[PDB]
């Protein structure tokens, strides 16, 4: 079912401020290390008028690391697979939407994503492209209803020092039931590793270990 080595394809669609793209990727990784990094093309709506790392926690939990003693949810949901949903409220009442459905076709995950941003301030680090990237972020889950609730307190660098803060809000559901875990915690380190010059093609690598409280 999950192989040691896995490969996935992301595709994504989504508005943000008014503006539409799409973004198609190909990923790769070892899914019980929480190891894992994808290539992304705007393949519609280049370049785009707002910062990447907004889209950047929206392009695979499966691929994280999952001691033996807690359920993965995620692992254990295939080949149906799970679908989630995501608030991200930033501190200055900006707010972005996001919806995932998550397929398996042998040893390729299958992702479709879509965002919906608005109220980024025009001239704020955002819509100017002035972000360098998420401090790392422990999210903490915990289970209800067949689901699993996580809540993570992210945090923007921005060029000049301090932090651009958004809550994130995500509810996770498998497609069929699975065997649940209690509470529990993933921490992630999430980076751009290569862009061209309009972040119409971009890399990311991502590491998440999950572990108890």
């Amino acid at each position: 079912v999950i192989a040691k080595q896995m490969t996935y394809k992301v595709y994504m669609s989504g508005t943000v401020n008014g503006h539409y793209f799409e973004v198609e990727g190909d990923g790769k990784g070892k899914p019980y290390e929480g190891e894992q990094t994808v290539k992304l093309t705007v393949t519609k709506g280049g370049p785009l008028p707002f910062a990447w790392d907004i889209l950047s926690p929206q392009l695979s939990i499966p691929f994280t690391k999952y001691p033996e003693d807690i359920p993965d949810y995620f692992k254990q949901s295939f080949p149906e697979g799970y679908t989630w949903e995501r608030s991200m409220n930033f501190e200055d009442g900006a707010v972005c939407t996001v919806s995932n459905d998550s397929s398996i076709q042998g040893n390729c995950f299958i992702y479709n994503v879509k965002i919906s941003g608005e109220n980024f301030p025009p001239n704020g680090p955002v819509m100017q492209k002035k972000t360098q990237g998420w401090e790392p972020s422990t999210e903490r889950l915990f289970a209800r209803d067949g689901m699993l609730i996580g809540n993570d307190y992210m945090a923007l660098k921005l060029e000049g020092g301090g932090h651009y803060l958004c809550e994130f809000k995500s509810t996770y559901k498998a497609k069929k039931p699975v065997r649940m875990p209690g509470r529990h915690e993933i921490d992630r380190k999430l980076d751009v590793t290569s862009h061209n010059r309009d972040y119409t093609s971009v890399e990311q690598c991502e590491i998440a270990i999950a572990r108890h409280s």
